[PDB]
């Protein structure tokens, strides 16, 4: 069984912005949410081979974690916080998606979006 390569998170010839919102999404959202003592199974890419999970990257279209999201803030990957947003939910949904209700891993998911949801409610507006 192979892993497929993580995400894009370095591509030199992307439009590319640094701003108040993107900075708010690395200091405070990714920054709280990275600390909790249920991050650890987010903060890397879902390793199919490790945990025998052969059906994973064949029916997960878009893969996400923390430690892509991290490195794409890192790498101003994000012209826009729509864009990082998008990342942490499709992270979130294909969790969702894959396992069922009330298992470990999702109480955990679970967890981080509620922490999640409560940072971007004060998003700031756009300078
Ligand atoms: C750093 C990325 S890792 O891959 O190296 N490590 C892990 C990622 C995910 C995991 C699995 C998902 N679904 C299958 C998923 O959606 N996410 C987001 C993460 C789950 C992992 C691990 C290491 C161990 N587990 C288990 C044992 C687990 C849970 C469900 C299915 C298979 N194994 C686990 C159980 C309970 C609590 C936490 N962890």
């Amino acid at each position: 069984l192979e892993n497929p390569p993580p995400p894009e998170t370095s591509n030199p010839n992307k439009p590319k912005r640094q701003t108040n919102q993107l900075q708010y999404l690395l200091r405070v959202v990714l920054k709280t949410l990275w600390k909790h003592q249920f991050a650890w199974p987010f903060q890397q890419p879902v390793d199919a081979v490790k945990l025998n999970l052969p059906d994973y990257y064949k029916i997960i279209k878009t893969p996400m974690d923390m430690g892509t999201i991290k490195k794409r803030l890192e790498n101003n990957y994000y012209w826009n916080a729509q864009e990082c947003i998008q990342d942490f939910n499709t992270m979130f949904t294909n969790c969702y998606i894959y396992n069922k209700p009330g298992d470990d891993i999702v109480l955990m998911a679970e967890a981080l979006e509620k922490l999640f949801l409560q940072k971007i409610n004060e998003l700031p507006t756009e300078e």
